[PDB]
């Protein structure tokens, strides 16, 4: 389709060409070629950028990939997230987790942190508890409870960082940091380990009458 | 109309033929050429940016599509959302979802992720619930109950990622994510689904004496 | 008025004459002219940018307009709306609600998306429902009477888009989405229909005894 | 006062002439001229930036000025306000309404758009209401006694655009957008008139026993 | 001290005469001077920046000085405050208001809006008041026996501007504004006068039962 | 595997040697050489950018690393942590602490602060405390238990700096500032320390009567 | 170690030295040299960037160093804090207080404001009041005491700035600004003093029954 595109392609190549051979017939004179040729390098020099550079950007990525079509890719900086679909020159597929395929320019790929959790070794597992300074006496054993189960659950890591300690002393809560790896990477397992896990972990702060705590405030009256 | 820009154009054509031809005669002396002729190269080159690139860069464009005119095109970087209607060198027609044609410059799509839902699978049904600490007890059959319905509602794709799990711990609230697709993507078909998934699961919850929660605090008083 | 502004303009110009004849008829030695020469280029280049790409911009505006008079150009990125004015190369007169003359540099007009909904087909009337949870048992036929109003209404376009659903299930509400086209693109037309549709559409929700709903919380007190 | 100052103006200015000269008289060898020859121009090239644009743009506004001293100058970009006190090459003085003169560098006059209010044709003037939904039966009638006051008042221009809907569902609210331009531009003026009209309005609302209307909660409680 | 510190100087200057004295002596070939010569010009250009412009933009600044010492010059934009302490041209010295010596860049006064509240000629005192609905019927007259008070004040300066008025409708409140200039500049005399200005205008709402106003709200309860 | 592929890398360095060889043996006209010569630098120039660079800054970093393998790298400015993986010049691997290893580009190591915590000699406790005013009187003691109960725990640095003071007196609240600095760097160790400290100081304020503080308000109600 | 590493370096330093010999002895043709020879000064142009920039600008610092090792070294702009460690040319140690060393590259103190507190004369001790409207009558003897005060005091400079004034009227408070300045810059000196100011002060508003405020607010109830 289309005479006018197709047409307008060949005249921008032909005329460098033509450039070319006539200072090299005529073109009397040398002088004024290095002049105008200048202006082709400037020109197409900031005209470039990404647009052109994508293309040695996309090279670079094709000589190594830290991300290899099998995962997703989240970024802290850009915001691109999910599975690699496809690699391309202009462009790289990758699907979102709402399936929306979205066409990323290669030259990003060359600046932004690309960490991917697709080649995750484990899954940690982070949390906050926060009970009232009422359960305040009670908060060595509780956590300690808490310790203990988390040892000898077969879900988490046992081997791998294993922190839980009253931590933060923040706001009108006590928070306590449960912080513990799981095994699974996989998506429903390592969740049905948390379910699991809250599951279990929230019983203990019931068990021992220490009680979960909100927001809370201290209203003021007048007789 | 208008005598003195139908003459202006004229005039920086006319002018570089001039340059050319002076060059050629005399032009004495050679040495002043060079250097006049370099503030041109110079002056477009700084004065040029997107102005000139949007044409090569609408061209990279025409060599491929990843947006097709049928189709919406959302982008998380620049604000530029709704179907795309014509496609043209120095500027993009797209019709927003209020119907205002927004003229995209062509170079923008040069950088920004541009994912098309347009092009989509499918639509991820996302939602939150939120049980009191009062419901706690009965978390595991409740969300049980939930995660039975989804599979053998006819809407939702089973065959696709389908998640629910008691999650966040956040707030007031016993946060549970539900997940899921549907079938159509196209708009009136999918929220439809989607009120007749809330109605069924808002049931549930009332079902078992499990009440929706709200941000709730506790007052303290005096006497 | 003026001597040392009118004398400095002639200045800046005669001295590129100077140096013009002072190569083609001494210059000895021609060696230092190319290099003295390039800092004109070089400065005016460093010193060009917007203040130069203002007119060839301008220029390139002047082949088409998006915008033309008459018509209000709100754009997302940079700060202006309100009717388009006068078009010029160094500025662009344009008229602000508040009747304040803003006068845009051309240049901005080459970057940013300019979607002007003077161009309008339609107005999109976007509206949130929301009704508490006391209300949930009745959410099915409330929409229901909403979804059948805005069809038999004369106001709303009944061809274009026009979707009602549960939608949301957010916070302490549960928000419903009406959506749909108005006819008239003109101010007090459209507002009015809005006016119309949320008195029949307010009434409704009173009408089954749904409650309007506001943000809500659950006090907790000590004895 | 200050030699080492005096001294090396003399300095930076003497030695471009000692280049000239001595590439003309020996510099055995012309090449290497060129080359030291190019230093100047790309260090004076990226050294220079709006340190040396500065009196080209200002020029520029020499050849036209969208604000004339008379005026103040609100620009939504860059924070600079207050009437227009002089104008010169390196710097624009303006004093702010605080009364402190803030220097403007004039090369930002360049970017940013600068509407001047100065050059009004009338004051918006823009309000909100905000009735009960206990209100909500009675809003077509104390909107419609609003509405007629404005066009019978003499401060507002009836022929100018005047709209009064129930527009906004908002928040605890039932929100109304009073839109309507004074005469004046001057600024107590106005202020009078903006003042006499919420005295006005407000007694309106009151008239009716529609109540004015602040956030407001849904407090939920225990036995 | 230091031997290789003090070396490596006189070495990346004597290397500068050492290609200009073999380009001129041998060199052979001349060829590849030019080239070379071409990498010390771009690459002191591109390490270039502000490390070398501070020079010639504080010479700028030492043509004029829009700031003199003894002065105080707050930024809107970057964020350097408190008073000029002494001028040099790597950096400039400046006294905050924490007696902490700022070191500042000169290159940045290129750039940034420098309004010096040194060189005003007023303190605008600029408050709200804001009350309750109750107090609504009374607000004519309470704003009028402030109105009056002002000009009769001595302190504040009555052929300066003078606005007291109703002005905003906003939230909970009736916000009024107060504005009007004092005399000293000074920073102990502008205050005090302020505090006699809160003190009188403070009685005069107290004086006339209207009610000074704090953010409130509408509890709704159960039985 | 790909033909496509492997033949265009011949290609685009092929060319480079034909260009060389032709105006070696014609290329008539001499003159066209430089010109179209000088587009390949330029391009490359404007293309080049990062992806260019991160070699010689990534040898820069093999010249000296202040991060060694064995150390955790946080950045206050972009947005990368946990411990370097290993060192690469393309990019450099990093495992977080969520153990999904981020590949950084390596040029960013250039520009960002780059603090590693890795080789701290210590670990700085913060905290805040905060009693009601009702403990106001006895802020002076209740200090000084705990402003001596750190000199004697054994897990504090005494000799390190160790401040306790009244501090802020923002808000609701008294905020005390508790400041001190832990042995042992490494995360259980010091983690543990800090129960021991919370659990210990968090007795003295019970011990006193004062009482921890919540945010808190002053209720205004009617008859 | 490293084989291919250490070759490298020989390789792109050697080749440098090929070309220049090599269009010293043929090199035909003559034209091909200045091209190839201009990528070399381009890409070292566009890769070198601060990378190169840091040993020029650590120059700079030498010639004269606002900071002096004995330092801690705020700054606005970028995010560093804590006594200056060691200096370098591609970095600079630096401990923060958390004594973790971050190695700041040099260019940075190029660009941004960078006071230094360790060269205080004084610290400012600000703080802020804020008594109920209910203890407003008193405001003017209460501010009197306290103002009496801060002379008396051996610990604050009565010579240095020192107000306390009336100053906002703002929110629910009556905000009251002490100012003053301590003599030790020394950590646990000043705090000290602080702590014995506010014990003090706090007294004072105790003492004559005006009371401390906090948010507070006015609820509104049914029957």
């Amino acid at each position: 389709t289309s005479a006018r595109i197709m047409s307008r392609i060949i005249k921008i190549t032909i005329i460098v060409v033509l450039v070319l051979l006539y200072g090299e017939h005529f073109g009397m004179s040398l002088s004024g070629l290095l002049t105008f040729g200048g202006i082709g390098g400037l020109a197409v020099g900031m005209a470039g950028k990404d647009i052109l550079s994508n293309f040695f950007s996309g090279i670079m990525l094709y000589f190594d990939r830290p991300f290899s079509i099998g995962d997703w890719i989240r970024s802290p900086d850009r915001n691109i997230e999910g599975t690699v679909a496809e690699i391309g020159w202009r462009i790289t597929k990758i699907t979102t987790f709402d399936n929306r395929p979205l066409y990323v320019p290669n030259s990003l790929f060359s600046s932004i942190s690309v960490e991917n959790p697709g080649r995750m070794t484990n899954r940690r597992i982070t949390t906050t508890i926060g009970l009232r300074y009422e359960d305040a006496a009670k908060v060595g054993v509780i956590v300690e409870a808490v310790r203990e189960m988390l040892k000898n659950h077969p879900a988490i890591d046992q081997r791998q960082t294993l922190l839980v300690y009253f931590n933060q002393f923040a706001d009108s809560s006590l928070n306590i940091m449960v912080y513990c790896f799981t095994k699974t990477t996989v998506w429903a397992e390592w969740l049905a380990a948390q379910q699991d896990v809250y599951l279990k972990i929230i019983d203990i702060v019931q068990s021992h009458g220490a009680d979960f705590a909100f927001p809370s405030q201290t209203l003021y009256m007048d007789n």
